[PDB]
C-alpha cells in the first residue's frame, strides 16, 4: 500500500534503533493484519508470508540475525560519534586548565 509502505519502511526501523526492546521478532502469522485483503487502517502490515499454516516462507532466525548484526553496526557508529565528540571535548581540556 501506499502509506503502509513509508510506515514499514522509515516509520519503523528507528524506534528499532533506538533499543527499546520490541516483541516484534517473537511472533508470526499472529493474525496482526489478517491479510493483503485487509485495506484497514488498524490491518496495515499486510501478511508477510504465505505458507503452510505458518507465515515466513524463510524463517524468523535470518530475520533476528540481521537484526542483531544491524543493532551491532548501529551502536559502532554511535560510538563513534561518541568518539568524535569526545576528541574536540579532549582538545578542549588538553589546554591549561588553570
Amino acid at each position: 500500500r501506499l502509506n503502509w509502505i513509508i510506515r514499514g519502511a522509515v516509520y519503523e526501523p528507528y524506534i528499532t534503533i533506538f533499543g527499546n526492546f520490541p516483541t516484534n521478532i517473537d511472533n508470526t502469522l499472529f493474525d496482526i493484519s489478517s491479510c493483503s485483503v485487509n485495506a484497514s487502517d488498524p490491518l496495515k502490515p499486510k501478511c508477510p508470508m504465505l505458507n503452510a499454516d505458518n507465515t515466513p516462507v524463510f524463517p524468523e532466525w535470518l530475520t533476528i540475525m540481521m537484526l542483531c548484526v544491524y543493532l551491532l553496526f548501529a551502536n559502532i557508529l554511535l560510538l563513534n560519534l561518541l568518539i568524535a565528540i569526545f576528541n574536540y571535548t579532549f582538545q578542549e581540556v588538553q589546554d591549561n586548565t588553570d
